[PDB]
């Protein structure tokens, strides 16, 4: 993996979005921008949470 | 493995179910909606294990 | 390996049967469930270890 | 990966154009010319980021 | 190698058999059964070694 | 990656040549020979870094 | 590689043959039986080396 | 890469020639046989170095 970035993209279909953000090398940060989410697309897989599971995923990304 | 993320879900088809579950790099949480566990499928493996075996599982996996 | 585990279960079909157990990184346990080695099956290899071997298997896997 | 080098570059094609960037090894570097960032592409990822999200992107890459 | 073992199986064909032995993990074991023997062979080599280099084998297995 | 050499060789086709260099396991270095360049070649990669870039790459690849 | 051993064996078609020998995890060993030498060519490579060149490559292998 | 090597072969076909050397983890040595030539190339590259860079590629490689 040359990228030098290991984590993945996370948002929620559900009613109750919180928009784009990712885990990136163990650091959590919102991604406000759809270029930036299609550009880390290119990188690191981008998966489905829904907004009442991202506490518990929080505590063991950290 | 680009994910950053090593670790497992876990069910019981029994009796006695206890929803999902996962480690995820060592930790373990509940998984509280159907979203989260398709999320997570596309990048950690989905295994079946009873629920009297997972005191014996959390042993092994700290 | 995604899973992480490493590891294997082992048994033996000898007459003198201890169930399943497992090697699960470096720690040793009983699997009372057959939904749980199956579930295992899955990710981590499954031998024959006969009984009187499993002593010398302990060891070395400490 | 041979080449000791694990990163990207980024740039957007927003409005409001920051050139081409990378990060090489952590560190966060401006590219002044064509021909360096055609090299880099060689070896590293070329990816799109938003000039809004450049500032959390810095915060996961250290 | 998900099994969490490295190592070999190894026997003499000569006149003065020692059975079979394995280094696992870097501790040298003997194999009382059959079953073993197969069991091993599902995940590490198994090899030959004259009786009369088993103490160098030794010396570099630690 | 057999040869024990991370790294990559750098030029430019710009009016303002500095010959080929390399970073060889994190140490820059000047390549004076053709031959030597050939020599690498065959190991690592070769791109192009214009003069003006040479700097930043050197602050990263420290 | 499961084997748990790295390194090589070496010997000489030179006139002044002294047998096979091997380097094993970073320990130089003798090796007596053509049977071992069989067994270890199994799972680490046999390449020649001369007698006069021994010295270095033990240098280099220390 | 099982041979526990990482390195490679180095000569020149310029007007001086220094006959063959090796890094061998990290040590460098002189190669004094054809028939050690021939084994190393059987498990590192084997490249090309003018005299004149000798010295440097010797800062890199420790």
């Amino acid at each position: 993996n040359v990228s030098g970035v290991q984590g993945f993209l996370f948002h929620t279909d559900g009613k109750e979005s919180y928009g784009y953000r990712a885990f990136i090398n163990g650091v959590e940060i919102g991604i406000k921008d759809i270029e930036t989410v299609q550009g880390f697309q290119q990188i690191i897989p981008s998966i489905n949470i829904s907004h009442s599971d991202v506490e518990a995923i929080r505590k063991a990304m950290k």
